[PDB]
C-alpha cells in the first residue's frame, strides 16, 4: 500500500537495489551492525548494491509493517549466501508517497 509500498519488499526479496532505489528520500540513513551514515540517495544506493553482491540474496520475510501518522516502517529478514540479516526500513511521508530515510541491517542467529 502508500505506507509500505509492495515494491518495497519485492526490492529486499530479489535483492535489487535499483528497484529499492525508486523508494529511497533524498538522504537515507544506513546503519550496518550500528554505525550510522547518512549518505544521499545515490550514495545508498550503491552500498545497498555492494551489501546485496556481498550476501546474495535467497528471500525476504515480512516480519512486522506499521504506521503511526506520515510515518511507516517495515522489518523483516533478509535470507542470504552468508546468514540471516534483519532489515528495520523506515520511511516518511514526502508529498503523496512514503520514502525510506533509515535502514538499518542487522546480521541475525538462525
Amino acid at each position: 500500500g502508500q505506507e509500505i509500498p509492495a515494491g518495497v519488499i519485492t526490492a529486499f526479496k530479489r535483492g535489487s537495489s535499483q528497484e529499492l532505489s525508486k523508494y529511497m528520500g533524498d538522504k537515507v540513513n544506513l546503519v550496518f551492525q550500528g554505525r550510522s551514515t547518512n549518505v544521499d540517495k545515490q550514495k545508498a544506493t550503491a552500498a545497498m548494491q555492494e551489501f546485496f553482491t556481498k550476501n546474495k540474496v535467497s528471500g525476504f520475510n515480512v516480519n512486522h509493517q506499521g504506521k503511526r501518522d506520515e510515518s511507516s516502517f517495515v522489518i523483516g529478514t533478509l535470507a542470504t549466501t552468508n546468514g540471516n540479516f534483519r532489515v528495520n526500513c523506515f520511511l516518511k511521508k514526502v508529498q503523496n508517497q512514503y520514502l525510506i530515510h533509515q535502514i538499518r541491517i542487522d546480521k541475525i542467529n538462525e
